[PDB]
Formats: structure tokens, sequence, C-alpha cells
């Protein structure tokens, strides 16, 4: 349950996502894995594993049909990184393989499918890298959109994770979480980006206007627990199942979400206050997983 | 994980349900928040904090687009409560708001949505209150009704809850449940309601006559696990997630649940004999999950 | 916690599934409850209560409106046992009752809904007798098949079981899984027939070809743990839950079953290499499940 010896006093400041489009169905994208505090709670550091600095990791978004030609960068003194992409299609064995310290990797695989995809670390012990904060959300935008697009003022992006006692794999395989948490990420210049921590969605809440239709591609990534969403308040109006717009059911109060599972989904705001949002496993809840939205009548703070 | 000084030896009386109609689409409803010993198991009471005496509270049926003005009594004398219906949309920071002891509040929201749906006290801390037993369910009955209605014979309510070490925050985060049960509520005079215990419903089944097709509305109110719903015997027709009829599966054996999640379900009983209904979660079966239905060639026992 | 006297140094050897069609409509079956020992981890041995020998049970293949004409032989010397199949329509108390140790009992029941179903024994503490073994598939082939049948290329079977300490009720209820696994069981001769461990699945690996389109058939026989579905490197095009052609998704990462869940899961595998399968919640696939699909360019190894 200990710190690595090559990690004490390793704190390795966050580095920024580099994404370029090559073509008109080609992307670079370029990360780190890399070791940086986060504060998990008032109080508690967590020396996480992390892509680009971030627990969770940098939002990716890339339409449906990109090949993506992915570059990781490991600035990891002494463990072996890789990535998973839950939205492509590739060879585990040769596409998601580990790249050594100090060392980068090139790897080429098509995002052929729409959706909310998680993505992690797949060196083995894979459970480690994920539990130590190596996991993110990749989202494939629809070709054709979804049906609701018209009716949707206000997005954001959502991410559960689980911590647990620091690098312990018997608490990662056999203990209760120590926190569930919810952090926020940037789909434009301006939106929230945080990382996963008890506090900082209930101290600077996500903002809405009254009347408005918000749509939040939410996963939850463990690595370990089930999540039951739910925003108070409001019932959804409409649900993807991954995102993927076919899997579409309406009027949902609560989202059953699988580790690693995704969704779309779309709610109202009729009054002004403040929402909690939730998962309904409150046990959860109570360790860290409220996220709060104000609504305003401005949609201004 | 004590006892509240103020609440020893108090032990409140149920409360009817107060529900009028004041207008084609406006309902008026009155509950109490109070405190009342439940045997939830053979010798062991739980001194519950309650919506009018019951846990799960009374069943509230309205009309989908009723606007419902509730009105909460709290008859705890020290801790507050509130309400939170799954079914409306409100501010919940205006409307879910905390009503002191032996104070009233009424507020005025709409149910837009069809469905089955979890109410419960908003008062933080959430956990505490909903382990405690302030949980229920409200029925909105879809305008234009289920597909299937002229297929039903009979319907009844079921809802699954977990009950913990009394009022122990430390087991409601971090525990396993002590009991996981189901109780009935009664949709016409007449039919069963019950509260969260292990036995009743294995004592006193619910009834049913050779061929029939029985819907049962139902919902986890958890508040913690999830649930894999399953009728022994049997295998579901019919499935509304939520109770919303756009939402429809069919020929399932099991139909998971997330915490405070509901659904709409129909089965056919071909043959008389007793037909257990559980959770195939086994170990929350075996802690008290089991109810069981008594199908008799009259439908009388 | 302890092991029966009578079963002590017993260990029945395995016994095949006898299956016969006696009418377009109709087929016998006829299976054991036996006591043998399985090797559920390198070097811990399990003495598992069983059907036929296997652990998971054999898996039972018949057709949509196939009425099921069952014999169960109980070979153990002191404990009943009995036979639920989710596929049928019966009466829990007249036919999935106890058969005595060295007796026999035939049931009849018809299996009217396509889809992958729980078996399991029915006998009080049913969550004794899962934990122990007692559970298998019966896959009911739909009539008209599936809108995707002309697409597929390869067809499996998986099976995802927990095991925990020997026969201790305390554990079964309220502990962790030791092991979480999965088999695979032969739709036709040849194919792989497993049991329920850690290990076998990685050393000797499902096989197929580049660009084939796969198809499995899955379930989650717990007892306890709901499961998050997931092949590495791939997407789901198509999912049925339950098996039932009627409830189609598309596009998913994940699935979530329930305990005692089914699906019918189809994906494309485009490059060669070895491709892990799991269930997402990382606590479990680091206790044993994870199995291994080799792609290579001729199918063969
Ligand atoms: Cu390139
Ligand atoms: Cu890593
Ligand atoms: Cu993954
Ligand atoms: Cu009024
Ligand atoms: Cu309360
Ligand atoms: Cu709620
Ligand atoms: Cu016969
Ligand atoms: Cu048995
Ligand atoms: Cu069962």
């Amino acid at each position: 349950p200990n710190v690595i010896a090559a990690h004490k006093g390793v704190n390795q400041a966050p580095v920024p996502l580099k994404m370029e489009r090559v073509g008109p169905h080609d992307v670079h994208i370029e990360m780190t894995a890399q070791i940086t505090d986060i504060e998990i709670d008032k109080g508690k550091i967590y020396k996480a594993w992390t892509f680009n600095g971030q627990a969770p990791g940098p939002l990716v978004v890339v339409n449906e049909g990109d090949t993506i030609h992915f570059t990781l960068k490991n600035m990891d003194p002494v463990v072996p990184h890789s990535m998973d992409f839950h939205a492509v299609h590739a060879s585990p064995s040769k596409d998601f393989i580990d790249v050594m310290p100090n060392k980068s990797g090139t790897f080429t695989y098509p995002a052929n499918k729409p959706g909310v995809f998680m993505y992690h670390a797949g060196t083995k012990p894979v459970l480690q890298h994920i539990a130590n904060g190596m996991h993110g959300v990749i989202i494939v935008k629809p070709k054709n959109g979804y049906p609701t697009d018209k009716e949707v003022d206000r997005e954001y992006v959502l991410i559960q994770n689980e911590w647990y006692k620091y690098n312990d794999m018997n608490d990662f395989q056999n203990g209760v979480p120590s926190y569930v948490v919810f952090s926020s990420k940037a789909l434009k210049p301006g939106d929230p980006n945080t990382n996963g921590d008890t506090f900082t969605l209930k101290e600077k809440p996500l903002l809405a206007k009254v009347g408005e239709k918000i749509r939040l591609y939410i996963n939850n990534v463990g690595p370990n627990e089930v999540s039951s969403f739910h925003v108070v308040g409001t019932v959804f109006d409409d649900v993807y199942l991954d995102g993927n717009p076919n899997n579409h059911l309406q009027g949902m109060q609560t989202v059953m979400l699988p580790a690693s599972g995704g969704a779309v989904v779309e709610f109202t705001v009729t009054r002004p206050g403040t929402y909690p949002i939730v998962t309904h496993q409150f046990n959860h809840a109570q360790k860290g997983a409220v996220a709060m939205l104000k609504v305003t009548e401005t949609g201004e703070d």
C-alpha cells in the first residue's frame, strides 16, 4: 500500500492536451503520462498517476469516422503506461501496448461509432492504473447529430470516479471507496475543467438559465462501482445510452450506468435555484458524489 | 450510532394520508413526518423516521399533468424533514426545503411525466433520512395508459429497501445492509398495505388466479443497493422502464433497477402454486428480500 | 463454514448431459446433481455442488416453443437438490421441488420465450446452492432468429460467476467474492467447454479470424454481483438484452447485466492480436474475470 520510492517528491506540472486535425477524417492527439499531486478532498493529497496532470484526464472530442494518430509520452521515471480508448477498433496486444519511462509511442486506430467512451491505461494490473487516476472520456460526435439537438440550450460533461487508499491493491480489490466524486471537463473555452474531488462542483456550481434544456455527457469510469445517476428537481426528457442516438429512452428519473458506461442525458430546469446532481446510491453521494447546478434568471452567477 | 435523546420513548401512531382533488389538474396532498416503531424483522424494532408512520411511506397516485399542492406537517420534536418527489419539476432549494419541528410547509409543483417515481426526504444528510425510513413511491398514471392495459388482470405495487444498524452513519456509508426487504402498498381498498420487513409478504402472500396477467409497479428505493428483480416461474412479457410507456422491453427474465429506479413489469402465471418474488442478488434475498405470490384456481386463499 | 461430513472424500466423476428430441416441440433432458472437486484457481480445490460435475453446469439449448421433460437424478448422499429454469413457465412449488438423495424426479414445462436464461437449484437456502456451484445457462433459440444472423461468423457462450469461502453462509451473505470468473460452454462439437476458474480462458484463449463478426451469448449468474461486460479493442455493434430479438441496442461499449441477466452481443475484430474480455468492475477482473480472445489471420492457433 506504499509510495514508489522513485515517485517521492515528484509532482509534474499539468501539460496541455495537444490535438490538431491533419485531414478531413484524421486527427493527431498527443498526451502524457505523468505523476501529479491532486487535492481530492480538503487537506488530502493523492499523488495520482495521470494523463496530462489531470484525473480524470483531459477531454478528447473527435468526429465519427475519424482516425486517431495518438502519441503517448511517458514522463513517469519508473512505471510503464499505455492507452486504451473504448471508442476505437484496435488490436489490444499491438496498439494498446506499454510505453516505457521517458519514451514515446504512436498508435493509429479509427473511431467508427458515436458516443461517450471511457479511456484508461491498459498496463497490468489495470485496476492499479485506473484506481490511481488513469482514466478519462473521449466523445465521438455523431455524423448526423442527435434527434433533439435543436432543443438543447447548453451542454456540459461530467465524469464519476472513485478514490481508494493510496496505491493499496488490497483496498482496490476488497475495500469500499474512500471517496466517490464528480468532475467536469470543458467542451468549449470558458467551461469548467476540474479534477475528481469532493468539493469543487459544490463551491463553483455549473451554471444555467431558467427554462433551458441542458444536455450532459456523462461517464462512470469506476473503477469498481456502478452509478445511479439523477438530477434533483427534474426528470430526464431524453436519454441516449452510451451516447449512441439509436439507444433512445424517455422520461427517466435515474440512469443506471455500468462501470465504464456512458450516456447523453437531457433535462429541463423550470425554476431558479440550486439543483444537486447525484449518484442515488447514497453512500457514494455522502462520500463526495454531489455536484451542483445553479439556475438563475440570467444564466450568470 | 445512537438514538437521539428527544426520540427516546417517542412512538407516534400512523396518520392516514390525506388527498383530495381540487380541480381537473390539481390535487392536494398532506403528509406528516413522524417517528414510529416498526418491526423490521421478528423481535427487531427500528424507531423509524417516517412519512405518516409507514416505511416506505404511503403510496401517492396522481395523473399525468396534475399539479400537486403538497403540505408537510413535521411532528418530529427535534429533527427537520422535507420532501423531494422524483416525479416533479421543482426548484430543490426553494421547493424541497426543510420544515422545522411542529411546523408545516406547503409547496406546489407539476407532475408532467408518467411513471413510478421515488420520493424521499431532502434534508442533509440525505443518506441518514433515507436509511432511517424516509422513502416511498409516487405513481403518475399515463394520460393514454399503457399499450398492454387491456391484457392486465390484476395490479400490485412492490417496493424494495434496505435497513442498516440504527441511525449509524458509519454503517450507512460503509457497511453491508442488515436486511433487504419488500413491502406492498395499496392501489385500491382491500389490497395489502405493509411496511418493509422480512416476513409479512411471506406469511400473507399476494393473491392471484391461474392464467392471469399480473402487473407490478416496482421501485428500488435503496438507499445504496441496485436490484435484480425477478419472479420465479415466469418471464416478464412486457417491461416499461421507470413506468414510461415508451421504454418498452419484452421477454426479460430479470430487470436491473438502479437505486431509486422503477419499472412496470407484466407477467403471466400459468399454474397454481406459490411463486417467490426476489432480488436475484441472492445475498440480499437471504437477508429478507423474498415476497410470495400465491396463485389459486379461484384467486382467493 | 465447514464441509459436510458425508461429503468428505466424495468426488463424483462428471456425467454427460443426456438430451433427445421426442417430438417436433418436445425434448427430454436428464441431468444429475453431484459433488465434484473443481480447481477454481491454481492450487485451490472447491468441492462444488454441481449439475453433471461442471460448474457452471452444462449448456442446454432448446427451441422457442419446446416443452421440456426434465429429469433430475440426485447423486448427493445427503443434501436435496432441485432445478429452476428461468426459461420456463412453471409452478415453483410443484415443478421446482426438491429431489431427495439417491432419487429422481421428472417435471414438464414449456419454454415459450427466446433468450439466454439462467438455471439454478431452487432448494432453500437458494444462496447456498448457487454459491456452491449450482448454476448454469439454458439458451432458447428464437423461432425466426435474430435480425443480424446473416452477419455473424462465429458464436461462443460465456458465463460469469463468483466463488466465496467454502460453504460459508456468512461469507456468502456479507463478504466480497474471493474469485470472479468466466467459463465457456460448447454450442457445437469442438468448442471449448470449461468450468468457472481464474486461468483456463487465459491459457487456452477462444479463437477467431481477422475481420469476423463474433456473437457471444452471455449470462452473469452471480450469485451476488452485477457485471459490466466489455470486450477490449472493439465496440458492440448489436446487443439483444436477455437474448430477446426485440430488445435491440447498438454501439454499446459495455453491457450492464443484473445478477441472472443475459444478453446476446455482437462485435467485429478488425486486427490480429489478443483481445481481453472483462467485467469492467475492475476489482472483479483482478480477482479472475478476464478471458482472452486470440484473433489470427487464419482463425487457427
Ligand atoms: Cu499522422
Ligand atoms: Cu498508468
Ligand atoms: Cu476498458
Ligand atoms: Cu391548492
Ligand atoms: Cu427525514
Ligand atoms: Cu432523489
Ligand atoms: Cu416425455
Ligand atoms: Cu443444490
Ligand atoms: Cu432464479
